């Protein structure tokens, strides 16, 4: 199998890239979440279903295995993440491509679609689009009545419990899914910079509600989410209905929905991939 791993210069940043599969095959770019995450776990979960695609897994600017950026919070914006995706595609000589996104990756994917007709479609896994809503859920998970101010909800939640404890509850319906995730993640031995997350926080990420920018998308778009992903569901219903995208909600699955429900995920993901070519297979 073809696999080309390296650092690809994109102008403001150098990205860790894993360019996998037939070079002339149909291309998909993978947008991980966070912000400040990486594509390691995501690749391990998706790659078995993606043979015969050219899949470009990458870590976003300054994040995960990518090259550390200068101390400058202005480098960390949605626009920069979007533009990086296109610059990466051009560096690799890919003209048209689909998108696979997870969590916060969804906002980046939707902005790539909106701005760039080169993007041919997307599968949004566990999309995050409404951060005030997520902050309300964290505060709720900590036993608090949500306040109107989302950054105050976050601050008050984090006074009661550590972020990892709260996110773990939202993300992982079973201890066994969580432990499988942690063993896999820690096994990668990736030391991700704190800088991307801190900069997005400072730039007002928790005030970002992308909801109003969601409108019906002509291109093929699918939403897959875990019923028990407290970071995405049930808000993902709003995402799907505004985009007029099919949604599949997997029972008993959290944020890493392919870990919690491998069989149900395989079925839903294969359906989503097939739907990316409606000229051949037809619509939904």
């Amino acid at each position: 199998m073809r696999e080309e791993i390296g650092y690809v210069p994109v102008g403001e940043a150098e990205l860790y890239v894993e360019d996998v599969g037939p070079v002339e095959g149909p291309a998909l770019f993978v947008l991980h979440g966070g912000p400040g995450g990486n594509a390691y776990v995501l690749r391990e979960g998706l790659q078995d279903y993606l043979e015969g695609f050219r899949v470009v897994y990458f870590d976003q600017r300054g994040s995960g295995r990518s090259l550390e950026l200068p101390q400058d919070p202005r480098l960390f914006t949605v626009d920069a993440l979007v533009e990086d995706t296109l610059l990466l595609a051009e560096a690799l000589g890919v003209e048209r491509f689909g998108l696979l996104a997870h969590g916060f990756g969804a906002v980046v994917a939707l902005e790539v679609l909106r701005r760039f007709p080169q993007a041919e479609g997307a599968i949004l896994l566990a999309p995050w689009v409404n951060f005030p809503w997520l902050a309300a859920r964290l505060a709720e998970a900590a036993g608090l009545a949500p306040l109107p101010d989302p950054e105050e909800n976050l601050k008050e939640a984090l006074k009661r419990e550590e972020p990892k404890a709260l996110f773990d509850r939202l993300m992982f319906p079973t201890p066994r899914g969580r432990m499988a995730y942690e063993w896999l993640a820690e096994g990668a031995g990736i030391l991700g910079s704190d800088a991307p997350g801190l900069a997005f926080l400072r730039n007002g990420l928790w005030r970002l509600d992308y909801t109003p920018y969601l409108t019906p998308e002509r291109r093929p778009l699918y939403v897959l989410v875990g019923e028990r992903d407290g970071t995405s569901y049930p808000y993902a219903e709003e995402v799907a209905s505004r985009l007029r995208a099919p949604i599949r909600v997997l029972p008993e699955a959290g944020h890493y929905l392919w870990i919690d429900a491998p069989e149900a995920f395989e079925e839903a993901f294969k359906e989503a991939l097939a739907a990316l070519v409606p000229a051949l297979r037809g619509p939904l």
